[PDB]
């Protein structure tokens, strides 16, 4: 509350360290669906249906350009990016399995970098 503050958590390295996360995401195997937005001319549905649409290169921009305030938002939108994975595509398909597979490494890294 006013003059009682928790102690000082160290947060100078977070947006390295959320760019070094960002950059395994980018690399991994299973990346390919989420690089780049979801084409919303050509790709039925799309629009309507996914209010909030997120990629790996709108988040690489947001996170250079100094729009995450701080890390939990940048983990809202890769969680995102995976949430609307599950909304638009059947579990059994390719792109529905490598979005459960890039969560899981995601959700490894953010534990294992910050909890």
């Amino acid at each position: 509350s006013m003059s009682v503050k928790k102690p000082k958590r160290d947060d100078s390295k977070d947006l390295a360290l959320c760019s070094m996360i960002l950059t395994e995401m980018e690399t991994h195997e299973d990346a390919w669906p989420f690089l780049l937005p979801v084409n919303l001319k050509l790709v039925p549905g799309y629009k309507k249906v996914i209010k909030k649409p997120m990629d790996f290169s709108t988040i690489r921009e947001k996170l250079s350009s100094g729009q995450y305030p701080n890390l939990e938002t940048f983990a809202l939108d890769v969680r995102l990016v995976f949430d609307n994975c599950e909304t638009f595509n059947e579990d059994d398909s390719d792109i529905g399995r490598a979005g459960h597979n890039m969560r899981k490494y995601f959700e490894k890294k953010w534990t294992d970098t910050f909890k």
